[PDB]
C-alpha cells in the first residue's frame, strides 16, 4: 500500500517510447521492496508516465 | 550434532580447485572437536561451498 500526491500541471514526457533506463519517458519513478518465502528481497520500480 | 543456517544470499567461490589456504574457494569454513581412545583432542574443519 502506497499512497502519492502529484501537480495537475505536469506536462506530457517528451519521450514517446518507454524504458527503464532513460529517465524522461516517465512523469516520476519510485519503489517498493517486498520479500519472497526465501526471505532475500525483491525490488519493484513503478513509473507515473502522464 | 551441529546446527548451522547457511545463507541464500551466498555468492558461489571463485577458487573452482577446492583448496584450505585460498579463502576464496569455499563459502564458509566451521570447526569441531573430537576425541580418541588416547584421550587426545583431533579437530575437524568443514568447508562449505555453494
Amino acid at each position: 500500500s502506497m499512497q502519492i500526491n502529484l501537480n495537475s500541471t505536469d506536462p506530457v514526457p517528451s519521450k514517446t517510447p518507454f524504458s527503464v533506463s532513460d529517465a524522461d519517458s516517465y512523469n516520476k519513478k519510485g519503489t517498493v521492496t517486498v520479500y519472497d518465502s526465501q526471505g532475500n528481497a525483491h525490488d519493484m520500480n513503478v513509473y507515473f508516465v502522464k
